[PDB]
Parts: C-alpha cells; structure tokens; sequence
C-alpha cells in the first residue's frame, strides 16, 4: 500500500490538509508544552504527528494485541521472583551504581516485608515489522516504569480518521484505541483499593515535561469519577527529598499527609537519578502506598531480562503448568535471538565473533551500536561492562511513505519505518499473585525516518 | 450579598497560583484557545484565551431581563433592515461627510435596483448591556450585527467557570448554561439547507490572519459532522474575493468557479475599514443568491446612528404598529438610556467589583473591574415577506475590563 502518496497529489492539497490537521489537533487536546517553556502552559503546540495513518498488516497487529495480556501476566511473575530479579541483576549491580541503588531499594523493601500487597502494573511492548513481501511481527523492547500520552495517543487515532475521511478513505481499518480510559478506570481502581478516601493520588512527575496537559486530563477525570472526593498531587524525586516521609506506621507521607496511589512518570531505568532523588524514590517504596509501578516491576523491564526471558525453560518457570504452553508459545514467537556477554561458553565466543565478523546482522544494546560501531564495541569492551550489554538480532523493517506534521517545519514525503506500541494495565496481589484486572487496552505506531513522530496503524 | 466572593475564595499567592496553574492547563485541554500575537498567521502554537479567573457576580434580574428581550429585539433590527426607505432615510446626511458608509449604502442602492436574489437570510446579533448605578438598571451600549463570533469561547469559559467555583468550593447552579455554539452551527447549517444544492459551498467570509481561527474550525468540523460530510467549506477574505469571488450570469456567488450557498461574515462591514477591492467583493457577495451570514443591510442596521434613531418616540412603533406589540416595544424601550443626534448617549455608570486576569505570560492580580452583558441568538428570516423561521436567544458572555477579558456571569 502507497495510499498516502495517491490520496496527496499535490501541495496546495498537502497545505490543506496539514492546516486542518494543526487546527484539529489545538481544537481536540493534541498537544505539548513547548521545547521553549517546558515549565509553562501558556503556549502549546500540536504534538507532532504523521498526516495519515501508516499502512501497518491486519495479521502482524492481531498478533500483538493478542498477546499482551499474557505478557503482562509474564512480566507481572517475574517482578513477583525476587530470586529470578537478585539473579538476574547479581553482575550487572557491580559495574552500574544506578542499578545498584535500585536493586538495595528492592532488597531492603524485601527484607522489611511487603506493605501494601495491591500494585498496578503499566506495560507498553513494543514490535518492527521483519522483512522475509511477507513480514514476521518481533517484539523490541518492553517498557514498565513510566507509561503515559496514551491520550496523545487516542487522539492520534481521532485525528487520523479525520484525514482518512477528508481523502475519501474507508475508516473501519483504523482500529479503536481507548487506552487512556483504560489508564484512568485502572488508576481509579487502584486509588480505591488503598481504602482511604482523604489519600492523596499522586502523580510523581518532573515538574519541566511535555506531557503536562495529559497528566491534567488524567486529574479531571479522575477527580470526576471520585465526585469530587479524590485529591491530587504533583511532586517529583527532586522535591520528594523534603516533602516524601515514612510514616511510623509506613504511611506515605506528602507534606504530612497520606498518599494512596504514586503513579510513575519518572521511569526506574531511564531517569538517572541523584543520591537526593533514590532516598524519594526509596521512602515510596518502602511505604503502604499503592505504587502504579512498584519499583520492582519496573526494573523487571530491562535489556537483561528481555534477553533472559528468550533462553530454553525460562518462560516455563512462570507458566509451569501444560495448561498455560499456549501462551508460552505466542509470547516466544513474538522473540527474535538475544544473547549475553557475561560468561565463557564456547556458545557465547563464536556469537561474539560472528558479530564482529558479520555485525549488519545485529545490534549491540546497554541496559545502541550498529555495524563497524558495533565490531569495534565487542573489539575493545572491558571485562566489566559485558554484563552491561546484550547482543540483539537486527530486525529489517517495512518501509512506506508519509508526511510528518512537525511545529515550524513544512511537511514532506520521507521514507518512513513503524514501531507498533501496544498498552496495557494489570492491576495485582504481590502476596498470592492474583490479578484483579488484566487487560490491553490502546496502541500506537512511533514513525521515523529510515534513512520521530506519533502515527496510528491503518490496517490491511 | 456574593459581590466580593473572589476575594473571599482566594485568600494567598499560592492559592491564587495553583488555580491559575490549573484553568491555563484546563483552556488549552479544552480548545479556550486563540493564535499567539507572534503568529496571527500559523497554527503551529496556541495560548489560551484572555479570562477572569472566577465568573464576575452579576444581578439575576438584569440577566433575565437581557435575555428575555433578546428575540423581539432581534425582530426589531430584522424589520430595520428589510426597511429600505428607513435605512436610506436614515444615511442620507452621513453618506456625504464618511466614505466608508457611502460605498455600503450604495452597495445596499445597487442590490435594491437589481431586486434581491435570495430572500433567506441569517441575522447573528449580539446585544451589548451595562449595569447603570442609582441597586441597578439594566442598560443597552451597543448592538452588534456584522461579525459576530466566539460563541465556543464563550461557552468554554462558562465551563471552565463552573471547574473554578468547584475549586473554591462555590454552588455552580449560579453559573448559567451558556450554548450559543449550538445555536450559531444549528442555525448556519439551517441557512445551508435553504440554498437547496448540496454541492453548494459553504463560506467563512474571514481574515487571513486571525486569532480565532481554531473557533471557526470548531463551526467547521460540526458543520461537516452534521451534513454526514456532505457540506464542503471554504475560506476567503475580501482581499482575496476580489480576484476569487465572481458573479455568475444567474447571480451565482463563484468562489474559484464553484457555487457558494452561503457566506458567513466574521469580518464586520462597519468595523472593518474596507479598500476599494475590497468593497467590489462585498458588492459581488451582495448581489448574488448566496444566503448572507448576515447581509449588508443587517450588517449596517446597528450603526450608532440607527441606535440613536430607534430611541425617538414613535419610530420604535413604525416596526411594530399594532396595540398587541406594545409589551414588545416597551419590553425594548425601558432598556435604552437617553441618545441624541456622531450622537450624543447619557453616560452609565457601571457596577464595580474585583477579580483577577489570565492572560498568557502576565502574573494575575486583584483589579477593581466593571462588566459588560453580551446576549447573542440568530434569526433565520425571509427579506421579501418579513416572515420569521427561527427566532432565538442563545449564549451570552461578560467582557470584563480595569475600570478586556472573557468572563461569565455569577448569579445573586
Ligand atoms: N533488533 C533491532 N533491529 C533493528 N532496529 C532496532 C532493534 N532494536 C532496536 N532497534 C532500533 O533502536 C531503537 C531504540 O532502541 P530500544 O532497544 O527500543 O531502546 P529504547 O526504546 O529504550 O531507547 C528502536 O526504537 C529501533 O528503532
Ligand atoms: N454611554 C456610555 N457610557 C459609558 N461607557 C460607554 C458608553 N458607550 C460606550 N461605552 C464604553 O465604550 C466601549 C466601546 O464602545 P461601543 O459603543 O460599545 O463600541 P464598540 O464595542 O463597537 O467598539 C464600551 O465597551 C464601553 O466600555
Ligand atoms: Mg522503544
Ligand atoms: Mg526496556
Ligand atoms: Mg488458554
Ligand atoms: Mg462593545
Ligand atoms: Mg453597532
């Protein structure tokens, strides 16, 4: 399918459509803080977006929404194993300060014993396309940590229909994507299984970020299906110092008052955080808030355990029964090959050698190299930083074409590649691992250059 | 009384930061948004639209009575523009001193000789009131027929109102409902009806360059909902109708070659100061059988001249004649303050109150301010026969100035 190209036949179409667009988007909530004044909402610009939706295959995105659920419960297990997790980081711990503040906050959570068994789990997988013209859907990476702009997310769908419909184009192949209602029941439903009306919800969030007008549109709804009744905060790591205590009976304590519901936007992995900002982030977990997520499950979302989870009968150790291979089974063939660094095998010498030998074949990952950037990386690495780094498969995408709508830059045809995001919320029992509520619920296509922006899939 | 409730609701600078914080949030969530000064002519960014952070108090006898004279005013100004020989009448002086209005009433002389084309017509009025001091009476300042819009801003901002009073822990049943939006698509969708040609083109008559160019997208996107995506629109300003507006030889309007069913103005015929390319579109639009949003002669029927004319004893009457209309006319009359024959108006003297500003990148403050009342509704109406279809009031607003900003009513 090149329909983007047939449907935009000329640039005062082009200019029509993109005005239209830009309009739609301010009118409808699809928008940003600008880069200028990340702390201020006085301006905002339209978040930036493909014009049509990507063409993306019916059976690739079945495929992924399909699974989710069971990788939800997949991950869920893992963040349950603290023997698995302590295993898993036992290398990694002694060459990354960050992780190993990270994992002492798990360690003395455990050790204290768990306070608040109910957690919500916020998962985004995502998937390329790989080219056999036929395509097999690989996952890339998970993300738990820090998931939010499925509101962007929908409204990029609402958009999309618009466009589809202005180029006399059939909508029923752009799918619903409703996962922002999803993100709010689920954080709801955690923020009433705390048991405490006068407990505060908390947004725990950098106070300069894009994404400000979507936490908002969480806070009105939320504050709307509570009647009222739900009070809110924002705070970040930085602040949380000061104004985060632990109570004596392992309340919460914001400026005092108890705290029902922390949801991370502040990703465990990704932010790198000071000494100030892990002794915040360990008065949370330490606590008997519910943690949308609990620092464990977030962690359990790295390179290291993506890579460990594709190796013979690691899956089977958290789906054991014969009666859950089915869902073994449509996980594992969602994996392409990933491979560790840290031991002596012969097994593990020759992949290294076939990387430095054949590197187009592969991508080398930190908890990213590529062709003689990556030979040269396995060529020189230190002892230490093996554990630190995976080797991947490289996955060939499908490539189209499309427009981006970017603030200040005119749009153009570019040859473009997808990345299917598919969302989801499992709200849990950390003490019986029981799951009240597990299910997917929105997706979205992240759109670059091949040679990005926000996209949706229009399926055929 | 509620007359200083703002005061009362926000007692420190962090309070009065943490609702400011959230109403900005809250705007552009919810499209109360304009064009950034920087880029009237780019979308690309948005500030919110200028806002009292809490609904001003306003008298819930003064608002009522604003409203409910609305529609017979709206007839009143409808029979003012049908009247040829009181509108001529009441230019012939004017004419000689302004250029301006001379090339609109000769507009107005060239349709009248040609016989009009299309007797549909959409009036958009809204009707303008202070409160004047002695307790306080409810009195008219303006009329304004040739460009109204905003109506979404205006509801938005009632809407954000009511989230403010929740937040300062204040009964919202007060804060009346405010859908004039509603009103202005149902009623332009109705005038694209009566052109009776569904590839007919539907027209923003509007600038280049513009603020509230997300409010008429807004009218656009409902339109288009409304026709089941049947309706086709357009934008043109009178710059560019002179080369892109035709009269076709059945007096078609043509934008670009295409029929064009009906044109909504939001660039005003007495306000907006007109070159002479501009005026051959005004005229081309004139004389075609596209229904107007609104016509000329409504455009130009509230001018300060007429609403000083409309206070003279028995003129009010020539519009309505009969003894049954006399609760019309008197309805209308007790609104007016005195004007004589620019003209000379008796000066009001406003309530005062206090209350705070939003407005992108100002820190808000406590400002003694005074408002004004605006009533809008439409009337869809026949110019041969005077006949009425629909007659309505819908949406309102408070502009609100240092003794401005949108605003809304509170009412005590
Ligand atoms: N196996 C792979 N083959 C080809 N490209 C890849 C592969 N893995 C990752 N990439 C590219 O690198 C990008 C970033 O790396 P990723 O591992 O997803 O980490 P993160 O999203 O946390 O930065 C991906 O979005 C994708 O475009
Ligand atoms: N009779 C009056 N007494 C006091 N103030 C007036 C009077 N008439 C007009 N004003 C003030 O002048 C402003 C603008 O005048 P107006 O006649 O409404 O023209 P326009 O709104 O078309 O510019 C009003 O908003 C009001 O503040
Ligand atoms: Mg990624
Ligand atoms: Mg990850
Ligand atoms: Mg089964
Ligand atoms: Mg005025
Ligand atoms: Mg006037």
């Amino acid at each position: 399918e090149d329909y983007v190209e047939k449907s935009v036949n000329s640039e005062t179409k082009l200019h029509k459509l993109a005005d239209f667009a830009i309009d739609w988007a301010h009118n409808n909530g699809l928008i940003l803080r600008t880069k200028q004044f990340l702390n201020k909402s006085d301006v905002a610009e339209f978040a930036p977006v493909s014009l049509l939706p990507s063409p993306f295959p019916r059976h690739a995105f079945e495929k992924a929404v399909a699974v989710h659920e069971a990788l939800q419960l997949l991950y869920f297990r893992v963040a349950c194993d603290y023997e698995f997790m302590m295993d898993a980081y036992k290398d990694v711990v002694n060459t990354d300060n960050h992780l190993r503040q990270l994992v002492n906050i798990i360690k003395d959570a455990h050790k204290q014993g768990i306070k608040q068994p109910t957690t919500l789990l916020i998962m985004r997988a995502d998937y390329m396309l790989n080219t056999l013209d036929e395509y097999e859907l690989k996952q890339v990476e998970v993300n738990t940590g820090a998931i939010g702009g499925l509101g962007i997310d929908r409204r990029t769908t609402e958009l999309h229909r618009q466009m589809l419909r202005k180029v006399g184009m059939d909508t029923s192949n752009s799918p619903a994507n409703n996962g922002d209602s999803n993100m709010i029941e689920s954080l709801f439903m955690a923020w009433e299984a705390f048991g405490n009306k006068n407990a505060l919800f908390v947004f725990l969030s950098h106070e300069r970020l894009q994404y400000k007008f979507e936490l908002r549109n969480i806070q009105c709804q939320l504050e709307e299906l509570s009647n009222g009744q739900m009070k809110v905060e924002y705070v970040s790591l930085k602040a949380g110092y000061e104004q985060l205590k632990l109570g004596e009976d392992y309340s919460l304590l914001l400026n005092g008052e108890i705290v029902g519901v922390v949801y991370s936007t502040i990703s465990a992995l990704g932010h790198q955080a000071n000494a100030r900002e892990m002794e915040a982030r360990r008065t949370i977990e330490l606590s008997n808030a519910i943690k949308a997520p609990s620092l464990a499950i977030a962690i359990s979302s790295s390179k290291k355990i993506q890579q460990l989870l594709t190796t013979p009968g690691t899956l089977e150790r958290f789906f054991p029964s014969a009666t859950e291979a089915d869902k073994v089974a449509a996980i594992r063939e969602t994996f392409t090959g990933l491979w560790g660094l840290e031991k002596s095998d012969d097994q593990t010498e020759r992949r290294i050698k076939d990387a430095i030998e054949n590197p187009a074949n592969y991508v080398l990952k930190s908890n990213n190299f590529y062709d003689e950037a990556l030979a040269e990386k396995l060529r020189t690495m230190p002892q230490a930083e093996r554990a630190s780094h995976i080797l991947m498969q490289k996955l060939i995408p499908m490539a189209t074409k499309n427009y981006f709508l970017r603030p200040f830059h005119e749009p153009k045809l570019n040859v473009v590649v997808g990345e299917l995001g598919v969302n989801g919320t499992l709200l849990g029992n950390l003490r019986d691992q029981s799951v009240r509520h597990n299910v997917q619920s929105g997706h979205l296509l992240r759109t670059k250059l091949r040679e990005g922006v926000g996209d949706s899939p229009y399926l055929f």
